[PDB]
């Protein structure tokens, strides 16, 4: 699914992501933005061999189970296809996890570059919460 973009901003304020570990709202919704384009389907090859999955691109190196990741940690305790669901209950729990982890949301290179230090909260603005 594609999301719009407020509608995302919805379905992340609803699962708790609003200011979890400080990071307010904008920041997740431009993270998605350009990891995925809002695409809850997209996928992406890392040259080590490992896998990007789903709306916010999450590496099968470390969080979940491709089955095809030789020497990988299944850190968010699930298989990588149920990252792409329309449902993105479980891509949220699993970014949770993965901001809290001491690096918060540097882990998303896209973030860092082209999110970090601008003005994030313009990607909910106009919104109805
Ligand atoms: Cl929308
Ligand atoms: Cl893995
Ligand atoms: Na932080």
């Amino acid at each position: 699914k594609v999301f719009g973009r407020c509608e995302l901003a919805a379905a992340m304020k609803r699962h708790g992501l609003d200011n979890y570990r400080g990071y307010s709202l904008g920041n997740w919704v431009c993270a998605a933005k350009f990891e995925s384009n809002f695409n809850t389907q997209a996928t992406n090859r890392n040259t080590d061999g490992s896998t990007d999955y789903g709306i916010l691109q999450i590496n099968s190196r470390w969080w979940c189970n491709d089955g095809r990741t030789p020497g990988s940690r299944n850190l968010c305790n699930i298989p990588c296809s149920a990252l792409l669901s329309s449902d993105i209950t479980a891509s949220v729990n699993c970014a949770k996890k993965i901001v809290s982890d001491g690096n918060g949301m540097n882990a998303w290179v896209a973030w860092r570059n082209r999110c970090k230090g601008t003005d994030v909260q313009a990607w909910i603005r106009g919104c109805r919460l």
